[PDB]
């Protein structure tokens, strides 16, 4: 199998499901005592966050590109960035490190395309929804029309994420609100909804969503397994 | 902070607590949103198992030594091997990679020294208890005496690990047997008891033991945090 390089620690809590799912996927497909060949670089999130806070995106790009080059020197054969938000600087990593870069939006784009959908909705942090680094990738590379909530909806969605979800508060009022937004975007033509992070899928079970859910973090990990085994698009 | 290099995937399930504990320890010490600077090389464990089956024991050492060299090329500043028993080949790693090798037994030696003890006991797999890779490192580097149970006790301890604990079965019959072994070791003058693996700690809560408990896996992670921060 190919050795995958993970860029993580953003946060470390969300890096663990990548490591778990990649090993579980390898263990299933190959059997026996097989486990995943993984190289992981976990950053100090404080430094990354301080850069974000100050809008120092070029600096985060340098930091992550250098981590990726380091993993390459250790023998990594592909790069997975274990965070939606930091794909803002995916272009920095791709251009400076020659390893294949497995974009989080690309993995979900292939999943959506595989289901025959052409129009979807994206729920995530406000930054992730408003920026073009995720939704622009889907449209440019997959011809997928990607709807986002309106500004008032995006602000409330964002508040719920950072004031409740990230603290472990999963309330029905918030769950209901999310369900309402999904349903409204369904009426606007969305055929599926992308959950931009784990915490949204924890709040909203699929039976509470009128649309099929794309768990973009879980899809990303599955895509990494496929890359390691040279499957499908990676064949 | 210094970047720690982890050799894991033996198993990947047991690597995760190392990662959790080092991140939590760093956050506790530095506050805010600080997390650990960590490089991890997770092996395909099947390759390790097959080296043993093929009788290529030197290759096991070479695989891990090269993994440590790879982490060193990626920026690691010390090496932690996330498994007790694979320290059987720690000499390959420590002698080929010049980064400080934070031997699992060194971490627990510092803990025991910190507690003012000179005589302890070790519970673990029969292999870990009977061979010199763990106990020898302890005594040679720290002048700490490390006793092990008598022969029938080591057999039962080992059987309980592989037949029960590794399959997620934690029975009071087995728990009581361990606690009685610990009491016997205290009678022979052990001042604390080392738990060689997490499974033993899952079976015996430290308060059930008549001796102070050194959880060697958890201490190993705490020691890495101390190294990363120069304390």
């Amino acid at each position: 199998m190919k050795t995958i390089g993970l860029l993580g620690g953003m946060s470390w809590e969300s890096t663990i499901p990548y490591y778990r799912l990649i090993n579980e996927g390898i263990k299933q497909r190959l059997g026996g005592l097989h486990s995943a060949q993984v190289l992981l670089h976990s950053v100090d999130f404080h430094e990354i966050e301080e850069c974000q806070r100050r809008g120092e995106w070029d600096k985060t790009g340098d930091i992550l590109a250098e981590a990726a080059l380091g993993l390459q020197r250790a023998g990594a054969e592909g790069i997975v960035l274990c965070t939606n938000t930091m794909h803002k600087v995916a272009d920095a990593i791709e251009s400076r490190c020659t390893l294949p870069f497995l974009h989080i939006a690309d993995a979900t784009g292939r999943a959506i395309t595989g289901a025959g959908m052409t129009r979807v909705a994206l729920l995530g942090t406000r930054y992730t929804m408003e920026q073009d680094f995720y939704r622009g990738r889907l449209t440019e590379q997959f011809s997928i029309n990607c709807l986002i909530p309106e500004a008032d909806e995006r602000a409330k969605i964002n508040q719920i994420i950072f004031e409740e979800l990230c603290l472990g508060q999963f309330t029905e009022a918030s769950r209901a609100y999310y369900a309402q937004v999904i349903a409204r975007l369904a009426e606007q033509g969305a055929q599926g909804v992308i959950f931009g992070c784990t915490e949204i899928g924890l709040l909203v079970p699929e039976e509470r969503s009128v649309l099929p859910v794309f768990d973009t973090a879980a899809i990303h990990a599955e895509d990494a397994v496929a890359f390691m085994l040279s499957l499908e698009h990676h064949h």
